[PDB]
């Protein structure tokens, strides 16, 4: 048995009865979030270990360290180092995702977990789906995510790469660890902190609070165009990405 002993966002912990062992048990679209969750295995990512359904019940992965978004001081940030450490480990949860053909589509710091370790773990698949099947890649139509984190092409296209969208996301993460406040309300020219972005006004917060190596990297992520804008596989070839840090 376990006992429900505290509300965390409903999602409950729950801690076994003999082994006091913590879980999150999520109480309830469930179908796929359960199904992707079934296909879901790494350290980067909220462990699932199973579901019932009596309301729905999903048996999920407990971090005792709580949001990336609580490790985020407002106006500040948090220490580079801590940041780029941080970053790793979304990009190894996020390459491990679009390895497997599934995208998150809702990257932020109130679903990226810390265990007791400080290990990130992306959570929260209700949005996720498919999109590379067979070895066949799908564009996607459906708008949704988080407006201050989702890419424009999203707002701004009929169809759209998965994979970018996620990317951009990232970047906007990273934005926001290392300055502690999001760079716009939404990526629209109708948003003048987005306009001055495309213009390079870096000396401009956030951007003036970010070191210009990680900035270099922003640069890269947060380009309009999605065709243009950075892969995985080039982030991971990145100057600051690579840097040792502390
Ligand atoms: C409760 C979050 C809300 N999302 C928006 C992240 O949703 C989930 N949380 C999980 N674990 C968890 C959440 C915690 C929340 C607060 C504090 C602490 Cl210690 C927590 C420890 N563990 C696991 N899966 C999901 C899912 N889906």
């Amino acid at each position: 048995d376990w006992d429900l002993v505290q509300t965390l966002g409903e999602v409950q912990l729950a801690v076994n009865r003999v082994t006091e062992e913590a879980v999150a048990v999520k109480i309830v679209n469930i179908k796929k979030e359960i199904c992707i969750n079934k296909m879901l295995n790494h350290e980067n990512v909220v462990k699932f270990y199973g579901h019932r359904r009596e309301i729905q019940y999903l048996f999920l992965e407990y971090c005792s360290g709580g949001e990336l978004f609580d490790r985020i001081e407002p106006d500040i940030g948090m220490p580079e180092p801590d940041a780029q450490r941080f970053f790793h480990q979304l990009m190894a949860g996020v390459v491990y995702l679009h390895g497997i053909g599934i995208t998150h589509r809702d990257i932020k710091p109130e679903n990226l977990l810390l265990d007791e370790r400080d290990n990130l773990k992306i959570s929260d698949f209700g949005l996720a789906t498919v999109f590379r099947y067979n070895n066949r890649e799908r564009l996607l139509n459906k708008m949704c995510g988080t407006l201050p984190y989702v890419a424009p092409e999203l707002l701004k296209r009929r169809e759209f790469h998965a994979e970018p969208v996620d990317v951009w996301s990232c970047g906007i993460v990273l934005t926001a660890m290392l300055a502690g406040e999001l760079p716009w309300d939404q990526p629209s020219d109708s948003c003048q902190e987005y306009s001055d972005w495309k213009e390079k006004k870096t000396y401009l917060n956030p951007w003036k609070k970010i070191d210009s190596a990680p900035l270099a990297l922003l640069h890269k992520i947060l380009v309009e165009n999605p065709s243009a804008r950075i892969t995985i596989p080039d982030i991971k070839k990145d100057r600051w990405y690579n840097k040792p840090l502390k």
